């Protein structure tokens, strides 16, 4: 838990964290969420939705989805409670709760989230106990707004599970089972609709009890935390426009993109024109400026890990994690 959030969760109903299911979404830095409308898929009790209602402010708003009955009449009591505690009063809330199952956003109760209306969505472990990720994907894509992204956390695999291990229900309720191969998840939420997928960070997960370990005997699983950028003019590759990037300063000493992209304030860097596009695009473009785009110089080599920008996902992974 960064320390910036320990004072806020203090502050949070001590019934919201007691009965909270699963481990906490992460978020984007604290500064980029000023104003910020944030949706939380499987918000249990409402834990981040909370931590992220003061994070956004009183001009942000956060949604929370979930299907789970109990944690859901737990969130909802604490509406008014959160509102005074953060913002003086008890009808100055900026969250609702919904309940619906998170594969179909547009038929939650007692509203449904609208096309293009979301600016972050957020999630932790969500997509291997998912009933369809492709429509799940979809429905992400459906609600963020242009500029908008999905910053989320999940399993994934270095290849492809048998169906024997596809099968058993304690890796599947581990959310190993149910886990992508790596590329596999990279072409999904590409036909979904995110061409671009930034790796945020990496650890790894394992699996010690030799019985489920016979099933998946050499499979190496992580949790990655991605952003995949709705933004209409990403390209599938990473094209050099003579671009650069400068980080105006204003949300901490320095701005981390990915793993790939670091921007100390006021220093130029060098960036691909989709790096550009999402600066421009997404509510980021508030914190930089991005010059203009020159000719085409080819593909993009100006960075000190080039080589692994442009490779596979596995290779990113398995090379952040050494
Ligand atoms: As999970
Ligand atoms: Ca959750
Ligand atoms: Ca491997
Ligand atoms: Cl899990």
């Amino acid at each position: 838990v960064p320390e910036s959030h320990r004072k806020i969760l203090a502050d949070i109903a001590d019934e919201v964290l007691e009965k909270f299911y699963g481990c906490g979404s992460t978020l984007p830095a604290d500064g980029s969420l000023e104003g910020a409308t944030v949706l939380d898929l499987g918000c249990g009790t409402g834990r981040d939705v909370y931590l992220a209602s003061k994070l956004v402010g009183e001009h942000g708003k956060v949604i929370g989805v979930d299907m789970l009955d109990n944690q859901l009449e737990v969130a909802r009591k604490y509406v008014e409670y959160h509102a005074e505690k953060f913002f003086g009063s008890p009808s100055r809330s900026n969250v609702r709760f919904l309940k619906g199952f998170i594969e179909n956003l547009a038929t939650a109760e007692p509203e449904g989230v609208p096309d293009s209306s979301v600016d972050i969505v957020i999630s932790n472990c969500v997509c291997n106990l998912s009933t369809n990720k492709l429509a799940l994907f979809k429905e992400i894509h459906r609600v963020l707004r242009d500029g908008g992204e999905l910053y989320f956390s999940d399993v994934y695999a270095d290849r492809r599970l048998s169906e024997a291990a596809q099968q058993d229900p304690i890796l599947y309720g581990e959310c190993l089972g149910g886990a992508l191969y790596l590329e596999d998840f990279r072409r999904l939420v590409a036909e979904a609709g995110f061409r671009d997928v930034r790796l945020v960070s990496v650890g790894p997960v394992d699996v010690s009890d030799p019985q489920l370990r016979k099933l998946v005997p050499d499979v190496q699983f992580y949790s990655c935390t991605f952003r995949c950028f709705k933004v209409a003019t990403l390209e599938a590759t990473r094209e050099d426009y003579g671009q650069s990037a400068t980080y105006l300063g204003g949300i901490g000493e320095e701005f981390k993109l990915d793993r790939f992209f670091t921007f100390p304030r006021e220093k130029p860097v060098r960036v691909d024109r989709n790096t550009a596009e999402i600066i421009r695009h997404s509510r980021l473009h508030q914190w930089f400026s991005v010059s203009a785009e020159q000719q085409h110089m080819g593909l993009f080599k100006a960075n000190d890990s080039y080589a692994l920008l442009h490779a596979p996902l596995s290779m990113q992974v398995e090379q952040l994690v050494s």
